[PDB]
DNA sequence: CCGACATCGCATCAGC
DNA sequence: GCTGATGCGT
DNA sequence: GTCGG
């Protein structure tokens, strides 16, 4: 919060390349040198002092000078300006547009709310859900409902099979006080990297969550990875919660601090991670992590028995879950 | 310069 | 039906 | 948009 206005300006701009000039690219680098810059304990005076940060180059840098002089950025108020731009980034808003669909709905003149709700038969399941849950998606969720939220998913997931083992990951694992999401691990004796002795792993969960009344809706559902929605119970004459977003991801238990690593994020932290790993010659992915031989071929998995093994390998001194936030 | 920039599951599509 | 690409969220 | 060689 010391420069909070500096990191919105740099996520606004952000989230313009990546949904207005689908630039993934830049889209990224305004987010490293946002996140490297929240993480500065210093309030910034001046573009210079922000360029000396790995991730903040002349543009940026300048940027930050025009900011801190006048309070705003020309170039942000001119986008804020543009119908089109504008139209787009609010469709993109909408979980499952993307883009292109988004740029894609402002050509047929859907761009409004109100367009989106007429024109429902024009729009895939994932969108239909994304809709239909546009606003509660915009709520944050405090910790105390996802203390809530995680004594379910683990006593529902323990009925199905005692053997099951579900850990709540993402923000939630980064001790956060408040989440986006509630995103779930799990893992099951008989999914190894090994072999698959059982099927429907994860369909049981879903199925038994949904049989509670917790799931609500499914955006998207695969072997090892469930995207949907669920919603806490409410008391008597009680106001009901918000739907909430739920991410379930199946990995190979033997394959779990990998998996752990991966899921608890944050996602730049794990860009950093990975770009990191790279140059020293490894690549990680939420199953392992491979040297990189001299073709740059990924070659076999390197013993994990641990997060901190992984932090090993690539010369990283370990850094505890809630200290990965960036 | 200029090439890299993390990684991959699920939905949807085009082509054969 | 299959494979490969693309979108999207990850 | 920024970085490294
Ligand atoms: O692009 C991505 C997105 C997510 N992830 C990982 C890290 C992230 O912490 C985890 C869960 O994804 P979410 O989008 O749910 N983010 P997180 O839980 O960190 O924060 P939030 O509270 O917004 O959900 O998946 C990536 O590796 N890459
Ligand atoms: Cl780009
Ligand atoms: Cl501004
Ligand atoms: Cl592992
Ligand atoms: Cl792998
Ligand atoms: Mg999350
Ligand atoms: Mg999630
Ligand atoms: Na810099
Ligand atoms: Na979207």
């Amino acid at each position: 919060t010391l420069n909070g206005g500096i990191t919105d300006m740099l996520t606004e701009l952000a989230n313009f390349e990546k949904n207005v000039s689908q630039a993934i690219h830049k889209y990224n680098a305004y987010r490293k040198a946002a996140s490297v810059i929240a993480k500065y304990p210093h309030k910034i005076k001046s573009g210079a002092e922000a360029k000396k940060l790995p991730g903040v180059g002349t543009k940026i840098a300048e940027k930050i000078d025009e900011f801190l002089a006048t309070g705003k950025l020309r170039k942000l108020e001119k986008i804020r300006q543009d119908d089109t731009s504008s139209s787009i980034n609010f469709l993109t808003r909408v979980s499952g547009i993307g883009p292109s669909a988004a740029r894609k709905f402002v050509d047929e003149g859907i761009k409004t709310l109100e367009d989106l709700r007429k024109n429902e038969d024009k729009l895939n399941h994932h969108q239909r859900i994304g809709l239909k849950y546009f606003g509660d998606f915009e709520k944050r969720i405090p910790r105390e409902e996802m203390l809530q939220m995680q004594d379910i998913v683990l006593n529902e997931v323990k009925k199905v099979d005692s053997e099951y083992i579900a850990t709540v990951c993402g923000s939630f694992r980064r001790g956060a006080e408040s989440s986006g999401d509630m995103d779930v691990l799990l893992t099951h004796p008989s999914f190894t990297s090994e072999s698959t002795k059982q099927p429907k792993l994860l369909h049981q969960v879903v199925e038994q969550l949904q049989k509670v009344h917790f799931i609500t809706d499914t955006l998207s559902k695969g072997e090892t990875k469930f995207m949907g929605v669920c919603q806490l119970p409410s008391k008597n004459d009680e106001k009901e919660y918000p739907h909430r977003r739920i991410d379930i991801r199946l990995i190979p238990k033997d394959q779990y601090y990998c998996g752990v690593l991966y899921f608890t994020g944050s996602d730049i932290f794990n860009k950093n991670m990975r770009a990191h790993a790279l140059e020293k010659g490894f690549t990680i992915n939420e199953y392992t992590i491979r040297p990189l031989g001299v073709t740059g071929v990924a070659g076999e998995p390197l013993p994990v028995d641990s997060e901190k093994d992984i932090f090993d390998y690539i010369q990283w001194k370990y850094r505890e879950p809630k200290d990965r936030s960036e």
